[PDB]
């Protein structure tokens, strides 16, 4: 469907190229969530400030060594760092205004979770050109199946590793070319919703390539609640008013 394409055309103006240069140097992606907020995953944050760092320092890290581009078209963030969640794997942080257009939020209201079907990415693999993915949805009663008979294939040239996306109904699963550094991209329904945002893959070199088993995303739908349950006067401010 074109209609479908030429939206998510549109809503690709919302997800930004964060680079960072700070002990390490780095990329991810990210995406305008709310106003002035972008979302993208907290082990982001992780790789920006390194170990060892007294939680006081890491906004004016971050401040002062995150830079975001959408398409000198760049934005700083600024140096606050207090909504974001470990398990869940998500960050928000907050642009800095500098004249320049800040793109559409892209979180629209309460999409349904697919349960499965098809979904799309949008981001940057590779930290490359910006690009749109379209993925079948890996149902949860599948999971742990899918990843048993991938990983058997290969030894024939467990499942206590892939236990934090078996029965978590707060991930969507499924097979895509953004597990090559597109963390933090926002994943849409099959109208073009967003509904999630990529996360991770299980990484592994086979035949001196890179793969991964599967490739999962927390939905919006928990993100939200965590957010709503840790900071209502946040949330109200920012979702409400």
């Amino acid at each position: 469907h074109m209609k479908v394409d030429k939206l998510l055309v549109r809503l690709s103006d919302s997800v930004g190229y964060l680079f960072w240069d700070s002990a390490t140097t780095g990329y991810a992606t990210c995406f305008v969530f709310k106003g002035l907020f972008i979302l993208t995953c907290r082990h982001v944050i992780d790789s920006i400030v390194g170990d060892g760092i007294e939680p006081s320092k890491w906004a004016t890290i971050i401040g002062q060594c995150v830079r975001v581009t959408f398409g000198t078209n760049y934005f700083f963030v600024e140096p606050w760092f207090e909504i974001h969640n470990e398990e869940l794997d998500y960050a928000v942080l907050k642009l800095k205004e500098n004249g320049q257009q800040v793109p559409m939020e892209l979180y629209n209201g309460i999409t349904p979770v697919p349960l499965s079907g098809l979904i799309h990415i949008i981001g940057h693999p590779y930290g490359e050109k910006k690009q749109i993915d379209a993925c079948a949805v890996i149902p949860q009663g599948q999971r742990a199946k899918k990843c048993q008979e991938r990983v058997q294939s290969k030894k024939a040239e467990t499942q206590r590793s892939f236990q934090k996306i078996v029965h978590n109904p707060d991930v969507i699963t499924y097979d895509t070319e953004f597990f090559f550094g597109a963390s933090g991209s926002p994943v849409f329904d099959s109208k073009g919703s967003l509904v999630a945002m990529h996360a991770a893959g299980f990484a592994y070199t086979y035949q001196n390539e890179t793969r991964s088993i599967i490739e999962f995303g927390s939905t919006m739908e928990s993100i939200l609640l965590d957010i709503k349950q840790r900071h209502k006067p946040w949330y109200e401010e920012v979702f409400v008013n």
